[PDB]
Order: structure tokens, then sequence, then C-alpha cells
């Protein structure tokens, strides 16, 4: 491989922040994650208890040369976080942050793909484990830090409350 950036900022450090998981799995280009395997393993490691080798069995990296395996996983991987959303911590999820799984197994866009990471990075500045994670982006590039900081930000501001 090589070393060199591409695509929106909100992805060209999303990133940089998923690479610390060498899930079966690595995590280097765009074209890379849109599998969906990568995340979903991810997320295992934030929390079993919503996501537990139970879940993580459903997805497969087959994808290599399936396109369709892709989406089927991409759309686990999201269920899985908005769901910690309107469950566990209570709050929703905006159509902003709202990945388009669609666009990221058909099209593979940057600005989609980092949609998805971002959610993943949000339920792991929520949870208990959460500082061992938030310690991970201090490590990163200080350019780096301020985009995988920003994301947390946007998603509180996005998130949105039920009633009372």
């Amino acid at each position: 491989g090589s070393s060199g950036s591409s695509g929106l900022p909100l992805c060209d450090s999303l990133i940089i922040w998923l690479q610390t998981f060498k899930t079966a799995s690595p995590c280097q280009d765009v074209k890379q994650l849109t599998n969906g395997v990568t995340m979903a393993q991810v997320l295992h490691q934030i929390d079993v208890a919503w996501f537990s080798e139970s879940w993580l069995s459903r997805i497969k990296d087959d994808v290599g040369d399936n396109w369709r395996i892709k989406a089927s996983n991409l759309k686990k991987v999201l269920h899985g976080i908005t769901s910690y959303y309107h469950e566990f911590l209570g709050q929703q999820i905006s159509e902003e942050l709202i990945p388009d799984l669609n666009q990221i197994t058909e099209c593979a866009d940057p600005v989609e793909l980092g949609r998805l990471l971002q959610l993943i990075l949000g339920c792991a500045v929520n949870c208990e484990k959460k500082q061992e994670h938030i310690k991970n982006i201090m490590t990163l590039e200080e350019s780096v830090q301020h985009v995988v900081m920003t994301a947390i930000q946007e998603l509180m501001s996005k998130s949105g409350p039920s009633s009372g």
C-alpha cells in the first residue's frame, strides 16, 4: 500500500479512527469498508451486549466477489447502531447521519461511507468503555482528532428527543 488521503474529511478522518480495529477485515479505503464486515466487527468491540458474536455471525465477507452480500451486511451494521440510539440512549438519528447503504454499495460514495462510520464512533462515545476509545482518538493525528472529535458533537446536535 501507500500513504495518501482521499475523499471528504468526515470520511478522510473517520477511517483513520476505525483503523485502530485490526478486525478480520482491515480499513484502508472507502471501497474496502463498503463491504460492511469491517464496521460490523468494530461494533462488537464497542459493546458485546448489543453486538455479540451471535449478531456479527450474520455478517459475511464473501462480498469480495459479491455486491449483493454487501448490502445485506451494511443493513445490519446500521440497524445495530440506530436501535442503540433509540433503545440504549433513547434518542434518534437525523437523516443527515443516516448512512445511504444503497449509495455505498452501488456508488460507494465517500460522503456517504463516512456517515456510517460516524454512527459507530458516536456509540463508542456514549458507552461505559467509551473512554477506552476516547483515548484512541487523542493518539491520532491532530488534524484527525479534530474531525473525529467533531463527529461526536454533530451526533449530539442532530440527535432529537421523543417526548417531554
